[PDB]
């Protein structure tokens, strides 16, 4: 059974909070740390079960992770079974087409032993709950960078920086989740390390946990709302309604949430709104071709990139089922600044802003490395389809800083193929392990 009174809470609910803060630290005296770890951490780090009840959601929310050399720092050397984690997110940067030479310089390395992500509906208690760490933990911790993110504004709340209604879709843990129409099915071992169906023998202490992929990527919002103006395919609406069908497209949703493949030529705001009808697809059509039809929605959109559902075979009425796998638990939150009147009106981005990408899975080479290497990446991905060539993710795929050629956006040709620049920059980030609770003041700190 899924013990989730032991789970850290963002890995399968969420902070719950219009602000976090991700505190990425070293550990410069194991021995103090640990004492502080197990005294000051462990009581405050929020379970499942405590964020699950809206009863007991805590003024601060705090969950902690720790890298391959964190672990190492602790005199943990254990295997934990995942090559990707053990190697560093730095060195897996050419797996993506991206170099480390762009990054955050503190991710470009393995001088991070963990992420604290401090969560709160304001700054103020975070910044309290840093003080108190400090405070206690003494030179033991200390800071290295961090990340302050935040809820979006108002009617945006629940929206990403390109204005789409994110975190809809999530697998459903079988046995845990009430699944929603449309929704994968999983075993809660794709997703919580040692749980049911872990094909990946774990240490026994690291059993309710999961590894959590960090990517910090910066949102090039007046540019992407350019390109859609610019590339809005022909048509009676307004210019503006072109070009939002052109950004449903790239996405696979309505910026309402509304899928694209079952509202494909306007947008369904209530549709959009409704969790028991916003995910019941599996982009079949009876009547059309699977491996050819892209006019409900394209092969190369995001969603369908990274949850192909009846691309890789399985059910074509909902739910599809497929590549239960390659699944992840996504708790991303934005960052930066809103976009201001002068770089909307330049059409150019003056301040960093964008995604604070977090994403859990109990194997990184299925998960979020498999999404954007093997998916997002891959021109000929999904397989199967005429013409062959998909082309890359709009959203999220690389190529080593060049434009990106995606094909199928268009509806009134499918062949019609686009050079996209890059609307998503990576700085980097870095892969930890969210150890169950029991660990943290049980293994961690022995
Ligand atoms: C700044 C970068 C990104 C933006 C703006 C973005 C945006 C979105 C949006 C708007 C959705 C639709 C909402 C939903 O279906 O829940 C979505 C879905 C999703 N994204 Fe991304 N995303 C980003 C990065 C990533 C990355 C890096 C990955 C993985 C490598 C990823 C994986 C997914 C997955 C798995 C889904 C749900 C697919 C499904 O179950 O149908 N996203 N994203």
């Amino acid at each position: 059974s899924l013990n989730t009174i032991d789970i850290q809470g963002d890995i399968l609910v969420g902070m719950h909070k219009q602000k976090q803060l991700f505190y990425f630290f070293a550990i410069n005296d194991p021995a103090t740390f640990k004492t502080h770890l197990a005294s000051d951490i462990a009581p405050v780090v929020a379970s499942v079960t405590q964020l699950s009840n809206v009863a007991t959601q805590p003024l601060v929310a705090l969950n902690i992770a720790f890298s391959n050399t964190g672990l190492l720092a602790l005199g943990v050397t254990d295997n934990l079974g995942d090559s990707l984690f053990a190697n560093g997110q730095a060195k897996d940067a050419t797996s993506f087409k991206e170099s480390t030479s762009s990054w955050v310089p503190q991710f470009a390395g393995t001088g991070i032993h963990g992420v604290i992500i401090l969560a709160s509906d304001t700054t103020d208690l975070i910044d309290q709950q840093v003080a108190s760490i400090e405070s206690t933990f003494g030179s033991s911790i200390s800071k290295l960078s961090s990340l302050s993110a935040s809820i979006r504004p108002g009617n945006e709340a629940g929206h990403e920086m390109f204005g789409f209604l994110d975190l809809i879709a999530q697998p459903a843990i079988n046995g845990f989740n009430t699944p929603l129409p449309g929704q994968n099915i999983v075993d809660a071992g794709v997703i919580i390390t040692g749980a049911t169906n872990d094909p990946i023998t774990r240490p026994s202490w690291a059993v309710g946990g999961s590894f959590l992929a960090f990517r910090q990527l910066e949102q090039l919002v007046p540019e992407f709302n350019k390109y859609l103006l610019d590339n809005a395919p022909a048509g009676s609406g307004s210019l503006q309604a072109r070009a939002d069908l052109l950004g449903a497209r790239m996405v696979g949703r309505w910026k309402s949430g509304a899928p694209i493949d079952l509202t494909p030529t306007a947008d369904d705001p209530a549709l959009g709104a409704d969790a028991q009808r916003n995910n019941n697809f599996t982009y079949s059509h009876a009547g059309f071709d699977l491996g050819s039809d892209q006019s409900h929605c394209p092969f190369s959109a995001h969603i369908r990139k990274t949850r192909p559902r009846a691309d890789l075979g399985g059910s074509l009425t909902p739910p599809n089922l497929s590549a239960g796998a390659n699944s992840i638990m996504r708790s991303g939150i934005p960052y930066g600044p809103e976009v201001t009147s002068a770089e909307s009106a330049s059409n150019t981005t003056t301040q960093e802003r964008g995604l604070a990408f977090v994403a859990y899975q109990a194997q990184l080479s299925q998960g979020f490395h498999f999404l954007q290497q093997t998916s997002a990446d891959n021109a000929n991905f999904p397989p199967g389809k005429t013409p062959a060539t998909v082309g890359l993710d709009p959203i999220i795929g690389q190529n080593n800083g060049q434009p990106r050629v995606v094909n199928g956006l268009l509806p009134s040709n499918s062949s019609a193929s686009l050079s996209i620049p890059q609307f998503v920059v990576s700085h980097g980030g870095e892969y930890f392990f969210s150890p169950p609770i029991s660990a943290i003041g049980g293994r961690l700190s022995a």
